[PDB]
């Protein structure tokens, strides 16, 4: 019901908004209030990211067994690494490269490890550190507004960590975020019923404000980077690694993994289409059932190749949109803010929206600028799962391959 919602949220968004542009002039005051139900949509969805995240950050990383130690579990990591590392080179080549919405690095760079250390965490929760050179240069410090999302999912892995390792101890603390958690999402849930409603003055109130349709064409820019990011990577760089590694064909891999794929551009989930995966990978291309059980779930949370190609592309664009010649440090910024905020909101009904809610809020762009991502976000959301089944997929190959001897005792 959630993607017809959505859908018809759009339609109808469309539909009112260009029959009010014509059929009524609207003074910029009738405007604003006429996009008053989107508004609030907006404050809903930035309520719930202080909770989401801290609770889901905390309930994640505190149920991790010795298995991801391990040596199968560190060569998951090590390649999800890798490929989101590429995927994250990726997306800033090509929407640097592409400039979908347009018409020091070293202080960046220290501003991003200052706030992955808040001075502190209730003020994480609504307040950023930004330093700036002044004048034989000094740095200056400021504290602006923003809630500070890399500090808190920084102390929630570590508290989330702790807090799993001291047993009975910290048993009433995991319980207790282990419920916040659930909390949250119902409540997530409750938005999300509330959404369609929110999408369609969105939208609407989108279609009204515009004066011309040249920001049109800047969509359908924003949808072919992202498109093309999530092409290279499908097509060229994972089954360039599989074949590295395996020696072997990725495309008859590919091939196996094909009703995976399309339950994929479906359910949009990667945890949900784990049981059809699971089947692909093991069945029809005789991957060791061993691995599987480990890799793919860990690719389910930690697979950052499509945030990196969608997510991070998306708010390069925002950002692009709003005139703001952001440079390599600011980039590398908003796509480490959109990996960590894809990993805060995890398990959440339209993750993709909430989840560029929150890099639009850490990053300083506005959130109602999200619209935009809304209207092709069903569409481009579906891919993005997709190219995550298949990088999931192809993990497993090559953790087999690299656990030739392991598997073998
Ligand atoms: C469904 O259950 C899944 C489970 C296994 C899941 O294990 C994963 C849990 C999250 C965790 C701890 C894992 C790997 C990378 C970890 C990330 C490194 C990133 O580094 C940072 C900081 C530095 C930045 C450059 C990038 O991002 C962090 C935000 C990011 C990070 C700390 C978020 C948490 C991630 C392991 C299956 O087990 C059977
Ligand atoms: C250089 C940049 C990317 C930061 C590098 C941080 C890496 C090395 C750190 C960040 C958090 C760490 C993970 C946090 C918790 C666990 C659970 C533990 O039971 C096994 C290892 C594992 C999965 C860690 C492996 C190393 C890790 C991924
Ligand atoms: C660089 C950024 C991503 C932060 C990573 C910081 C690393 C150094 C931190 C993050 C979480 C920390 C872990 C959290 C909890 C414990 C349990 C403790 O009984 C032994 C050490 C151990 C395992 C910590 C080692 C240091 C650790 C891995
Ligand atoms: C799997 C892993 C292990 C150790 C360190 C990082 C990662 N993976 C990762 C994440 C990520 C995962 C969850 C939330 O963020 N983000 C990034 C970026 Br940006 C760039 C490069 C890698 N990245």
């Amino acid at each position: 019901w959630v993607l017809l919602s959505t859908v018809a949220a759009v339609v109808l968004g469309i539909t009112t908004g260009v029959l009010v542009r014509e059929h009524s002039n609207l003074s910029t005051l009738e405007k604003f209030y006429f996009a008053f139900p989107g508004e609030i949509l907006m404050r809903m969805l930035k309520l719930i990211i202080l909770p989401l995240i801290i609770s889901s950050m905390i309930t994640g990383v505190a149920a991790l067994d010795s298995n991801v130690s391990g040596k199968i579990g560190l060569r998951a990591v090590v390649y999800y690494f890798c490929t989101t590392l590429i995927a994250v080179i990726l997306g800033i080549v090509l929407v640097v490269s592409i400039k979908p919405g347009v018409t020091s690095t070293v202080d960046a760079m220290l501003d991003l490890i200052r706030n992955m250390f808040p001075e502190n965490l209730v003020q994480a929760c609504f307040q950023q550190y930004k330093t700036k050179r002044e004048e034989e240069y000094k740095i200056v410090g400021m504290y602006s507004d923003g809630i500070n999302v890399l500090g808190l999912i920084v102390f929630c892995l570590v508290f989330g960590l702790v807090i799993g390792k001291m047993g009975e101890k910290g048993q009433i603390l995991v319980d207790f975020f282990n419920a916040l958690s659930d909390a949250t999402m119902k409540i997530v849930q409750i938005i999300m019923c509330y959404m369609p409603l929110g999408i369609l003055f969105l939208i609407a109130g989108k279609i009204i404000e515009v004066e011309d349709w040249e920001i049109f064409r800047k969509l359908g820019l924003y949808m072919a980077t992202v498109l093309t990011g999530l092409a290279i990577h499908s097509i060229v760089i994972l089954p360039l690694i599989y074949f590295i590694v395996v020696r072997k064909n990725p495309f008859r891999f590919a091939m196996g993994m094909a009703q995976a794929l399309l339950t994929a551009l479906m359910i949009s989930s990667s945890s949900a289409t784990l049981p059809v995966t699971f089947r692909c990978a093991e069945e029809n291309n005789q991957v060791d059932k061993r691995i599987t059980r480990f890799v793919l779930p860990v690719g389910a949370t930690i697979n950052m190749d499509g945030t990196a190609l969608y997510e991070a592309v998306a708010a390069v664009f925002i950002a692009q949109l709003n005139d703001l010649d952001l440079g390599i440090g600011q980039i590398i910024t908003i796509s480490i803010t959109a990996t960590s905020a894809s990993i805060g909101a995890a398990g959440v009904p339209q993750a993709g929206l909430v989840t560029m809610v929150i890099v639009l809020s850490a990053v300083g762009l506005p959130a109602e600028d999200v619209t935009l991502i809304i209207a092709v976000d069903w569409l481009l959301d579906r891919f993005r799962t997709m190219v995550n089944v298949l990088g999931d997929a192809f993990g497993t190959g090559i953790v087999e391959k690299l656990s030739k001897k392991e598997l073998e005792q």
